[PDB]
């Protein structure tokens, strides 16, 4: 009504916003429409630093110059100690495979995630053992590609210890940007970057609220090809009108004659089912069928859809259970701060029971992961 | 080089980011954003808050049997709540002596009551959520249930939602019906609290809005400027400050102030200083006490201090806060209140035992 | 052949292997020998000649030499924490739903009959631990509290323990620690009754101590009169074995009516069943006769069993009557947190049908 | 004023009031009693006429009896246990680390002594807990795994359950049940070893008997002609100050340091503020022991005997000791300073801060200390 703001935060206000959040997403959702140039107008506004975003490659060099010899040592064994530490715990995330019943092999793979994003602060010591546990642990855990990004000081940039520390433990790329415009770049995958799948490192509320809201917190997909009965695939899609009140669904299929005929047969399938309203609706809602071209298409699509159920109804399953790396619990065939933290557990099987093993199975059950 | 051969309306990758899509625009956009995504996926042609007559109507078309069904339902949450309700009694507790600590119960503004549908559990649902909220004693309680083309809001869900002490029933679901009691659109209150099951797009746009630190100093003509000003300089030791006062000499004073004092801390501590009252201090000016308060509670902070005449009056008026110091000296209930500390007085003398005792809880 | 150039008191070999072997062996002496062997242990251990509950003159004396400072401290902080505590208390009502029509379910929070605390000593720190916990175990409600004390040679009990045991509501106060004294809580010696749950700080031997008797279900107990139909009994007596079970009543006749009815209901189940159902009737199951209804709420009582079904009149009496279980099912159809047993029962059988009730009262607890 | 009209067997009053009170009785007596009264319980409860641990006559003629479809149906069960846990067991390899210039920090696994798994009967499930267990237990490394199931009258062990545990790794396999049984293997009976882990489902009696025995800080100092006796009489001090009803060791193979230790203690508990010193000679008195070894050999075997919660080694070939010891807590090298279940893990530290190197000192501090 009245108020009058005798001062003003140049940040957190209002008439600005009226909340950490209302901020956090007025920016996000800034950045998200206008891409590279948001971005750094925010980087800019915020950081006040007229350098480029992403460090070119002479410019770590002369950052690397500027850290005494002394501080380097030290990185370098802090460096040592972590990488050392987490390659042991990624010994302990081997693949398995176990035969829970005659003719069933249910398996468990430890994979990377595409991208790690790691916030660092400054350049404070605690910051220099942050960044290394950070960048050492993610590229032990064989994440193809890190972003490291630390707020730069205005003139002097990203603090050199920062970038020499980054620099070892494995960095792909070192970003002069921090805040909510930091993680975003990352998250979102600006500047020519790749879209940061973790994002890892302590920072003040606005960027612990971006990072809540971005990364924080049951898609089906189905992948087949020409050999594919379908009978059988649109006899799952139906059942995906059981749990199917939300639930996506995706058909991935390189093969027009499967998908089309499967088009057909959804309405005699939605009528021979309370249920029959709801599958129908389900259906044109969240359903979705895409054409590819080769098999190598529909297993890349797959992985960028990171499926939470995902059942292969194609030839060459080995082939399949090599290829594919983002599911969730995968079923091949119609018959059917540490390491961790960067890295998916995908759950894997194939086959159907070729006879019987009580106490076989009973053991199985006992056992588990 | 893909094709999509058929595709699904609900253009995006994934959930969040669709949600985060129309959040964005709708906050943007307003009333008018909120009913176009209504048209859209609730595919429904009536108004979004049901007027007396749809009310009426929806009542009368429950059977009497499924009525009386709901009023007991009905009967029984409400003695349940209102029993835990009256263990909720404000308790203040002379912790060491001179210090009298106290807590409080005090029920959020707005609460929205997200309703799925028409099935007995949603029924279930409305009435245990809504019944709560008001016995709770939220000023506003907003239901909103997805509709159903031609049909409206199930008649079951009107009829529970309003016995059960509904203040606004809304026929909008989804993403679309969250957001219109988030962000207060069609001259609604700011929900505070969402409840209700829901679909995964209606739970993510609620672990966003309301899933997840800020301090004030409330100070009038009585406030000695430089107590303030240590007080407000000492948030150096990120995290933003108010000052909330009605007396345009203080506020100047305070403003004026502050570089001097910036200047007396160690260099680790100046910078940080300097910059901290830079980027997240505001100063802000009321005409009357009842005025600054009002403020205090729409920003309801961590952290309050008052430096004002009339604690008394200051402890039972101010609502909305985490810690409040006053003077320059120092499915259940539950889940509608936010429990509120305060702490008045200094230490007055030192006892071992009950300093230790306290030291435990 | 190894020497003992210096040995210990307590944890010594030829002494003992383990603190818990030690802790063994003293409970068993004192369990099979009682108040005599612990008194043996007390001289030993805490070598105090004064005696084991202080007397109310005692405990006048040994507050008289508390420096009325501390006597005030120890007022202020007792005021607090029964005044904190008694908020709890009040948030723990005797409750009632109507899950489905004709079927009342309950809770109630009960106090146990004696508590026992343990106070290591007169610091501090140990005064606030023996203000805390016996005036929680008061506001509680416990019939009968315990604190005992080691004590001092010649000294006895901290002067400050008694003033704070006596003010926060502490029924006897015990000049005796470690083992020996845990024993005498938990076994009822000198006369006390028998301590159900025990609390405070302490050594190793007193907190193993209390880890084997208070440290830590599906045993089963019908209470049963005349009224109660045999061959029903019988079929949920022989279901345990599908863990102790007990049948009490107090009609002689349909005891043994049961026991002759017991093995044709064993041959009348599929063929894993017959011979493992055999068994734990001989083997875990049990009959006790009783005089009249007093009787079998006693035993019950003392039995506290998990499972608990009345077939008798007067339901009401019973639910009024019997406080020791876990889950009463009435007839044939069916912090102060700490020093409370939550019992839950429920009588009737469906007499009707309201869907919405019955999904808000699923709600109620899911 | 009660009459037992049908009294169970041993779960009556006058029996007992209790299950605890039961399975407490029933240890105390084992203790007091040993084989002979461990063998009493048996007839009594269990009702069984043959002998308590299978000779290799009696188990091969058990595993005779089991049909060729659940022996092919155990193995297989067997194979896939065995196969896992030794992917589990190569992930647990000694670490060292730097964790500052100038001090290492270890971590290894250690096998205990000896397992005992608890086996209720034949059933398909528990067929399936014997493999599991005694599989387990065998990949981990224990030297002795005592397998003990309840005999069925006249017919003893469940062949089955003795085809499981013989091919799964079991050194013993005992036809004992319940308290008796799980008393035989926790206390070392019949010239078996002590167990020192015990597995396996079982009743109230069981599950009450192996909480008492195996539910839920000790001392100990190594040390040699070269220790310090001013250092270890403060140490042996000082550890009656903040863990004085904490026991103590000195375990010695050099008698004029010991005798040295003892005569300055009281001196020491002398020199300190009198809130202390009453605690200090108490403790001394009521917790410390000095015992005195033949050899360095003797002092080792000592330690691992009582397999000390915090133990510092102030002797020669510090080396020797870290390879020697077995069975500690936190092992302090130096005057300066699935498989799981059935192993030990012991963490070490040698050396003592020397430079400075702040990074990782923070790379410390956050890496959760240890």
């Amino acid at each position: 009504m009245t108020i009058e703001y005798l001062k003003k935060a140049s940040l957190t206000s209002k008439s600005d916003a009226s909340d950490v959040q209302e901020t956090v997403r007025a920016i996000l959702a800034d950045i998200e429409a206008g891409g590279d140039q948001v971005a750094l107008d925010y980087a800019a506004k915020f950081d006040r630093y007229e350098g480029s975003i992403i460090l070119s490659p002479e410019e770590i060099e002369a950052a690397c110059a500027k850290v005494p010899e002394k501080l380097k040592a030290d990185i370098r064994f802090a460096h040592d100690n972590v990488r050392r530490f987490a390659e042991t715990q990624k010994a302990t995330l081997t693949d398995v495979e176990l035969e829970v019943v005659p003719g069933v092999i249910t398996g468990q793979k430890a994979i990377p995630v595409d991208a790690a994003g790691c916030y660092v602060p400054g350049g404070r010591y605690s910051h220099i053992a942050s960044a290394i546990m950070t960048v050492t642990t993610a590229k032990v855990a064989g994440c193809k590609h890190i972003m490291a990004c630390s707020p730069p000081r205005p003139g002097v940039g990203v603090a050199p210890a920062i970038v020499y520390a980054a620099h070892i433990c494995g960095a792909d790329t070192i970003m002069a940007i921090g805040g909510v415009q930091g993680v975003a770049s990352m998250a979102f995958g600006l500047f020519g970057l790749p879209k940061a799948k973790i994002l890892v490192g302590p920072g003040n509320q606005f960027v612990a609220e971006a990072k809540r809201m971005l990364f924080g917190r049951t898609d089906s997909l189905i992948l087949a090809d020409r050999t594919a009965d379908p009978h059988i695939v649109t006899t799952d899609l139906v059942s995906q009108a059981e749990h199917g009140y939300n639930s996506p669904v995706w058909l991935v299929t390189d093969d027009r004659a499967l998908a089309e005929k499967v088009i057909e047969m959804i309405p005699s399938y939605i009528a021979d089912l309370v249920n029959r309203d709801n599958a129908a609706a389900a259906w044109r809602d969240y359903a979705e069928v895409i054409l590819c071209a080769d098999r190598e298409e529909m297993a890349a699509t797959s992985d960028r859809y990171a499926p939470e159920h995902l059942t292969v109804m194609a030839e060459d399953l080995d082939w399949w259970l090599d290829r594919l790396s983002c599911y969730g619990s995968l079923f091949l065939g119609e018959e059917s701060l540490s390491v961790h933290k960067y890295m998916k557990i995908v759950t894997w099987q194939r086959g159907t029971r070729e006879g019987y093993k009580p106490v076989a199975e009973a053991t199985a059950r006992i056992a588990r992961l």
